[PDB]
C-alpha cells in the first residue's frame, strides 16, 4: 500500500530475498529488465503492464 517507487523497491528486495535457490529466475529477470527500462531501449509501459500481476501481489 505505499507510493509505487517504494513499492517497486520493496518488491524487488522481497524477489532476492525468496530466490536464495534459484527459484525465481525469471522474475528476477523480468524485475531487472523493468528496473533498467529506461537504459535498455524497453517499452517502459508495455514491461510495467506484463509486471503488474507481481508488483499488485506483493503491494503493501
Amino acid at each position: 500500500g505505499g507510493d509505487l517507487a517504494n513499492e517497486i523497491a520493496r518488491c524487488t528486495k522481497l524477489l532476492n530475498a525468496l530466490n536464495s535457490g534459484g527459484d525465481l529466475a525469471n522474475e528476477i529477470a523480468r524485475c531487472t529488465k523493468l528496473l533498467n527500462a529506461l537504459n535498455s531501449g524497453g517499452d517502459l509501459a508495455n514491461e510495467i503492464a506484463r509486471c503488474t500481476k507481481l508488483l499488485n501481489a506483493l503491494n503493501s
